[PDB]
Parts: C-alpha cells; sequence; structure tokens
C-alpha cells in the first residue's frame, strides 16, 4: 500500500555546476533529487563562476535547462560589488542569497551596512535567505526590520538560533527559517565516527541538546531543505576539506522514519517540504506531479547512495523506514525503484513559466 | 497595468442550496465568487436538509456538480448524532464544520462531551473548522489539545480571541484561524446607518478597538475569508433578522484598498487568500487559473452587489479602489468585467481530483 504524496520541493541545494562538476553537476545532482522524492529544487549561487551577475546567471539557465532532470529556479548571490545592479534579472531568480558567515564560498560582505545596501536594493517583493549563525541571525532581523522586509533563515541548527526565531515570531516580525536533516538526526555524538574531514559542516554540528530544541520547536520551524553539498570523498578527508555534506537521497527516507515513530506527523512533512516552500517563495505547482512512497520497507543507509557524485554520506548505518518508489514529473515517469527514467534537460526552470512569476505592484 | 494573481480560495461561504435558494444557489453564489476574483470556495453545511449525513452529501455534491460555476469543496456539519458516523464519506468533504455557538443554524452540540466524541471519531488527518467566540475559542482549544489534534477557527472578531489564539501560537500549539472582511472594515460605528435588522451578524460587529486589534495582529491571521452568509433584504429587515451579510463580491476590492493605502502587502494578501487556504485544507491548485486585477480603479460601493441574490450589502457607500477585470478557470474566460462567461456546472468538486484527496498514513 503506496502513498501519495506532492511533488516535493528543496529550496535549498548545491549541484556545483558550472565549475565543481567532479562534485555533482545539474544532472546527478537532479538524479539524487527525484529518487529522493524531490520534484523542484532550488540551486544556491556559490559556483564558479559564482551567479552574481546577469552573465552568470544566464550561463547557469542554460547548463540547468540543458542537464537538470527535474524543475528548478536558479538563486543570484550578493556581493561586495553587485548591489543595485541586479533589477533586471532579479524576477528571474529564486530569490537572493546573502553568505554571512564563514563557509564554502566566497561571496564574503564585509560590512552589515553591505547587508543593508542589498534589502534597500532587491526588489521588495522577492525572496531574500541569508547564512547566518548564531548573532549573525539577530543582525540580519534588524537589518530586515530597518528596511522594513522579510527574510528567510538558511539551516538552523541550534538552540540559540531557533529561539531566537521563536521570539522574533512572537512578536509578528517576518521571519522564516529552514532546517536540514543533518541537524535532526545527527550530532556532536557522531563527530567520533565520522572524523574530522568528513564531519566538517556549516554550521556545525549541534549538541544533543540542540538537537532535542529544534525537535522541540517544530512549530517554529517553516521548511525542511537538505542543503545538499556535495563535495568528493577525496576533498572530505584531505588537507583543507570543504564543508558541507550530500543530502537529497536521504531526506526523505530519514523524515518519513521520523513520521512511522511519531516524531511528527505526515502533514508536518507534506507542510514544510510542498506548501510552505511554495507559499515563501512563490514556487508554482507542478501539474500531473507525485511521488509515491513505502513506509513499510526497512533498510540501513549505505556508504554511498546511487547518484549523487559525492559517493560518500554521513547517514551510513543509520536504519530507515520508508522509501521512494516511484516519482511522476508532469506526467512521465521520472524515477522508479532506483532507475531514473527522464533525462538530462527534461527539467524547466519555474519562474519563466507564467503562473511561476512574482506577483508585483504595478 | 493589470496586476495577475492567483485563482483565489474563500474556505467559508454559504451557498444556501439545498433549501434557501431564494438567498443563493450555488449558480449565483459561485457567480459572485468569480466576480469577486473567487475560483474556489469551500461551503458550510447548514443548509436544509443540512449537510450532516451520507444522503445529504449525495444530494448536494450533485447540486453543486450542476450549478456551481468555480469549483468547491463541501463540508460536512457536526451534529448531536452524527459522531463516529462519518467515516466513509470524511474524506470527500472540505472539512468538519462545528457550530459551537447561537448562529444561523440547528446543529446544536449540547455538551463540550459531543465536541469531544467529534474531535476523537473525525479522521485525525482530515480538516475541522469552529465556530467558536469568546471564550468558545478557549475551550475548543482545551478539547483540540485533549484530543491531540489541531483547530481552524472561524471568522475571528475580536481583540479577545486574537490575542488568545495568538498566545496559543506562541506555545506551539496547532491552531490557525481566518478573519472575515465586515470584522476588518465595519465596526459599532457602523450599526447606526445598518440599522438593527441589517446590522445583525454572528460573530457581531465589533469595537473600534476589535478592529485595531485583528489589524495590528495580522501576522496571527493565517487566512481570510468572506463567511458569505446571504439573506435577503426582506429577511433582513424583518421581525426576526437572520445574522449574516453577503460578502465574496465586496471582499478583494476591500482588501486591495487596503494594499494599495499600505495597511499590507500584496504578499500578506496572497499569503491569506491562497497559499495557507490550500495548505490548511490540502485544497489542490488549478491549472490555467488566474485572476486579473485593476488597482488602480476607484469606486463606491452601491446598494446591491450584481449577482448575489442577497441584493443588499452593508459595505454600500465606501469607496474602495481596486477591481476585478478577468478570471480565468482552468482555461476558459469566467468573467470580465461584470459578466460571467462560464455556465451553471462548469464547476467541479475538488476532492474528486487525484490531487484533492488528503494524503493519510495506510
Ligand atoms: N553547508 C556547508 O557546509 N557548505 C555549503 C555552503 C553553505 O551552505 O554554507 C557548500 O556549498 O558546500
Ligand atoms: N455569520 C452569520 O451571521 N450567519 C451565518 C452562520 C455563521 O457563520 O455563524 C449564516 O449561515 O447565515
Ligand atoms: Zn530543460
Ligand atoms: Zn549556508
Ligand atoms: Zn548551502
Ligand atoms: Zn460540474
Ligand atoms: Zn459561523
Ligand atoms: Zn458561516
Amino acid at each position: 500500500k503506496l502513498v501519495r504524496l506532492p511533488g516535493l520541493i528543496d529550496v535549498h541545494v548545491h549541484l556545483r555546476e558550472p565549475g565543481g562538476t567532479h562534485k555533482e553537476d545539474f544532472a546527478s545532482g537532479t538524479a539524487a533529487a527525484l529518487a529522493g522524492g524531490i520534484t523542484m529544487v532550488c540551486a544556491m549561487p556559490n559556483t564558479r563562476p559564482p551567479i552574481i551577475d546577469a552573465p552568470a546567471l544566464a550561463l547557469a539557465q542554460k547548463l540547468a535547462e540543458a542537464g537538470a532532470r527535474c524543475d528548478f529556479a536558479l538563486f543570484l548571490g550578493a556581493s561586495s560589488e553587485n548591489a543595485g545592479t541586479l533589477g533586471t534579472v532579479a524576477g528571474s531568480a529564486a530569490g537572493l542569497k546573502l553568505y554571512l558567515n564563514e563557509t564554502f564560498s566566497e561571496l564574503r560582505l564585509d560590512s552589515v551596512v553591505q547587508w543593508m545596501e542589498h534589502f534597500e536594493t532587491w526588489p521588495s517583493h522577492l525572496p531574500i535567505v541569508a547564512h547566518a549563525e548564531q548573532q549573525t541571525v539577530a543582525a540580519v532581523l534588524m537589518v530586515a526590520q530597518l528596511t522594513q522586509r522579510s527574510v528567510h533563515i538558511c539551516h538552523v541548527a541550534r538552540k540559540e538560533e531557533i529561539l531566537l526565531i521563536k521570539a522574533a515570531k512572537a512578536r509578528g516580525l517576518p521571519v522564516t527559517c529552514e532546517v536540514a536533516p543533518h541537524h535532526l538526526f545527527l550530532s556532536h555524538d557522531d563527530l567520533e565516527r565520522l572524523g574530522p574531514g568528513k564531519g566538517e559542516v556549516r554550521p556545525e554540528l549541534g549538541s544533543r541538546q540542540d538537537v532535542e530544541a529544534l525537535w522541540e520547536n517544530m512549530a517554529v520551524i517553516d521548511c525542511f531543505a537538505s542543503d545538499h553539498a556535495p563535495h568528493t570523498l577525496e576533498e572530505k578527508c584531505g588537507s583543507r576539506p570543504p564543508p558541507g555534506f550530500p543530502g537529497l537521497e536521504t531526506m526523505l527516507p530519514l523524515l518519513l522514519t521520523a513520521v512511522s515513530e511519531g516524531r511528527l506527523s505526515l502533514d508536518d512533512l507534506l507542510q514544510r517540504l510542498h506548501h510552505n516552500p511554495r507559499r515563501i517563495f512563490h514556487l508554482p505547482p507542478q501539474e500531473d506531479t507525485y511521488v509515491e512512497v513505502d513506509l513499510e520497507h526497512e533498510w540501513t543507509i549505505p556508504s554511498h547512495m546511487p547518484f549523487s557524485k559525492a559517493h560518500w554520506t554521513p547517514f551510513e548505518g543509520q536504519k530507515v523506514k520508508g522509501t521512494v518508489r516511484c516519482v511522476v514529473l508532469r506526467g512521465e515517469v521520472a524515477y522508479i525503484d532506483g532507475q531514473v527514467l527522464v533525462p538530462p534537460g527534461y527539467g524547466q526552470d519555474v519562474r519563466k513559466w507564467p503562473q511561476g512569476a512574482v506577483p508585483q505592484l504595478p
């Protein structure tokens, strides 16, 4: 007896194309998405070249249109030089991503004044998302208030951060957030098994108390998003390991396991992987699109999932219950039981669909 | 320059068929919906016969399929006798409506124990909505906690009620709510103009402080819904006036006026008339469906709107800015500039669409 779900949306993935295609490309990353029950992805801009101007956006759009197997939108990234220059292409992007801490990125902003400039110049009706850890959450929330607009906080990982956001929501402030599976299902207790290379990720893995605080405050979490951040094992275990975990193929099985245990409901899951991604990012429906899952099947996560080029996973050895059996995307079978059946290029940029433009005042 | 909006959803309308068709029927009520930029409606069960058993549901479904011009779902109503009897038809309804106070309804529940019985027997994955005023909000919230499930509060009208819901949300409780336009745009100050017959409505009109509290707490309001409750003028001004206002044709023009004044944003409006109705009630997208509005057009609400058989309005004389120019429903022009162009019966029961069933565990 299979359960039919709507097409799930991951608003935070790194697909590494252009410029890092040994780690992942559009074709392999979207195969991993479909195998994880995800039919739409929002791809982050910290590629090489990074997506921080109109020519880079145009290049990435064509590469995505040619390689993606599921539908997508592409973020623009904020830089120290591009505030006020993105107005003509802003509406074609998923939103604007701000990198406000140290991580796998050179998109460094040196000054809060640069954050203010982006919040003042980016069109007020379009999404802004931030990599903002610990006190940086409070600081970017301040900039959002000074400029009278909303902000979405990426991968919330700490009790400190979820309680701050909770207090902001109680004051009626327009803030939303997402949480990634590794911050719900891994902790400091896993660092000995993972080791210091594989274990590198930003935000870093939390304490057991951090993990328990996220679960206790599920009502504060608007979205789940993988922060799929593939790097090869060689890279993860070498002299200067980059931060990040792959996670498209494991996120839904982990969360379905939690549903089966009563830790959250099926509805709680669908709000956070479908309805709230849709409404925060104004993403369009996908016609004739659905995901069929088997909630009874027990398996153990292996040393690598089939599709991501990362060819490793930090969830190796975890027992899960739940698996993706079939994905239909816009009327075509896209995935069955380990086989992807739509080619590179089947996927489309949802911001070009008439129903995918963000409504605005004339 | 027109603005294109998605198909808007009104989760609280009274279409009076079967049994009250001099006040409204499916054809006239859904014409009023389309003229108000609404493409999907959830119809309440306090008809004659009321929709409280499978035979009444089957009758209403056929009448709606034959008369509706826009798409719809039909609520079931809770009674003192039907707890535990609705399991086979529950998934075909919009949800279950509980009438917990005195209003235009005989669906009286005598005891909180009856509320508990409904919360225990209605399928836990399906919506429950309540007419619950003042302390009744707190009481039904208690029953929802005792039975470990969610509840949606209809037409919140008072500072007391919105602050209670605000405090519940801060504690992480699964409660959502809607507000009707007359509780945002009318108050006690209008009772002298309206008089005691026309002014009758449940919840009654609030004080200026009630209205200001709803606006101040917009972040707490999940949905706008009209509580379109048509009665004829003769009925409203006779010896025992029934409570209720018509409102499908005026709700969006009133709210667009507020947007133009900066009282809320276009996004705030779309969350509350599209995204959150979708996600609370698991309502499906409508393909090739959109509403085109003109935000510049200034007009004054007349003594009656063109389509509702109520043939009166409590908003007569209010100056508004914003009007519905065109509605396209599933690829057909449904409304242009005062003309409805889809016939009775064009509309469909969204719960019969594959994507309109509420997902559940096997
Ligand atoms: N999360 C990570 O550890 N790395 C991300 C960057 C990011 O999201 O910070 C990546 O792109 O590798
Ligand atoms: N709101 C009203 O005053 N009347 C409603 C019933 C209701 O929603 O209470 C009606 O159906 O007439
Ligand atoms: Zn393509
Ligand atoms: Zn990040
Ligand atoms: Zn990231
Ligand atoms: Zn029909
Ligand atoms: Zn009511
Ligand atoms: Zn009502």
